[PDB]
């Protein structure tokens, strides 16, 4: 297991444009395209996205390379985040893995708000920082998702992942 197989299992595969689980205009694999209800804008977005008039639809290598470039801006935010960097850094390997899940979900500012989270997981209080994640919009939102990245940072290890 690794963040790549993680976050497609946590976001699926769709080569049309589809609405997600807040009503956004979304294609690939998880790659939001915008926030406006405007289907012609979305359209626009991908063709921009792609590089080609797409008709809202695009290849699964197309999707492969759009996710690659997600993994890589989120992990980079992460870095580039002064709240964030000192969390990361301390973390081990599949912990950090959790991190950028719900970055890559809910973007930097959507993660400012765990503030007191994320001072839970510097101090390696595991299952306080597990009750804590809980009590989020979050978590209320996207139950099944939550959890899995939840036990992920409360264990250090895939088992949430194994079987999907
Ligand atoms: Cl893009
Ligand atoms: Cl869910």
């Amino acid at each position: 297991m690794n963040i790549f197989e993680m976050l497609r299992i946590d976001e699926g595969l769709r080569l049309k444009i589809y609405k997600d689980t807040e009503g956004y205009y979304t294609i690939g694999i998880g790659h939001l395209l915008t926030k406006s209800p405007s289907l012609n804008a979305a359209k626009s977005e991908l063709d921009k996205a792609i590089g080609r008039n797409t008709n809202g639809v695009i290849t699964k290598d197309e999707a492969e390379k759009l996710f690659n470039q997600d993994v890589d801006a989120a992990v980079r935010g992460i870095l580039r985040n002064a709240k964030a960097k000192p969390v990361y850094d301390s973390l081990d390997a599949v912990r950090r893995a959790a991190l950028i899940n719900m970055v890559f979900q809910m973007g930097e500012t959507g993660v400012a708000g765990f503030t007191n989270s994320l001072r839970m997981l510097q101090q390696k209080r595991w299952d306080e920082a597990a009750v804590n994640l809980a009590k989020s919009r979050w978590y209320n939102q996207t139950p099944n998702r939550a959890k899995r990245v939840i036990t992920t940072f409360r264990t250090g290890t895939w088992d949430a992942y194994k079987n999907l």
